[PDB]
């Protein structure tokens, strides 16, 4: 069992509120990251258990290394402690610029780990770039950082709209918005002013990221990758074993 007993966890200072829960830097045989949870209740229960069950199967570099989880005195979640930032705070706030080297790294990193994710038949359900966390600014790290549960529709497939959907293409079509995000440091659709109509634009099938804003040296590769991850039919998205592929044989391409 992977439960943490009660007083060994050194709680420190506060990461960032959640409607859902907080977290915070604590200090266990280490530097770990603990999100604790007034009354919970029994759907707050499953979820809490259905977030540790799914990160007890994970052991991978590009996965955030699940270390434990406590109950008493409040339900908490302990993992390591990564310093640096999200993929979404490096390429839309601190403007980090990238060579396309290390654009190519960090795909190939995200998608080894979106790789072990389905190996394991595992479904991110909301992977974008503000879950990448690039520990020490260099390693992909995979997690699920919410706090709420949404803000969150740029990498949200058609048919994830459209409630009939969380299925393996639905986290490639976020994968494909990801490489959006790395070939143009932008966002997709920045020049819609609410987000009304992208939520319907996108579900009805009349709206997707213009790749014409893709850099000068973006590789052939990454453009054809990118538009296959963005189909509108689900059966049209590759899996990530042809899309991890792909990658790393563009990625030795670059070096030399
Ligand atoms: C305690 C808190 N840790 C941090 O926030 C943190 N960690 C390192 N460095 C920092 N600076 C910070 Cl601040 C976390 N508890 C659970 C977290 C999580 O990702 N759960 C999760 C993972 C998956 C995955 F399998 F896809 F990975 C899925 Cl599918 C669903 N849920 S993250």
């Amino acid at each position: 069992d992977w439960e943490i007993p009660d007083g060994q966890i050194t709680v420190g200072q506060r990461i960032g509120s959640g409607s859902f829960g907080t977290v915070y830097k604590g200090k266990w045989h280490g530097d770990v990251a603990v999100k604790m949870l007034t009354a919970p209740t029994p759907q707050q229960l499953q979820a809490f258990k259905n977030e540790v069950g799914v990160l007890r199967k994970t052991r991978h570099v590009n996965i955030l290394l699940f270390m434990g989880y406590s109950t008493k005195p409040q339900l908490a979640i302990v993992t390591q402690w990564c310093e640096g930032s999200s993929l979404y705070h490096h390429l839309h706030a601190s403007e980090t610029k990238f060579e396309m080297k290390k654009l190519i790294d960090i795909a190939r990193q995200t998608a080894r780990g979106m790789d072990y994710l389905h190996a394991k038949s595992i479904i991110h359900r909301d992977l974008k770039s503000n879950n990448i966390f690039l520990h020490e600014d260099n390693t992909v790290k995979i997690g699920d950082f919410g706090l709420a549960t949404s803000g969150s529709i740029l990498w949200m497939a058609p048919e994830v709209i459209r409630m009939q959907p969380y299925s393996f293409q639905s986290d490639v079509y976020a994968f494909g918005i990801v490489l959006y995000e790395l070939m143009t440091g932008q966002l997709p659709y920045s020049n819609i002013n609410n987000r009304d109509q992208i939520i319907e634009m996108v579900g009805r099938g009349s709206l997707s990221p213009d790749l014409s804003k893709v850099r000068s040296n973006c590789p052939k590769r990454m453009k054809r990758l990118m538009a296959e991850c963005l189909k509108k039919k689900r059966d049209e998205r590759p899996s990530f074993p042809r899309i991890l592929a792909e990658i790393e044989e563009l990625a030795r391409e670059l070096s030399g």
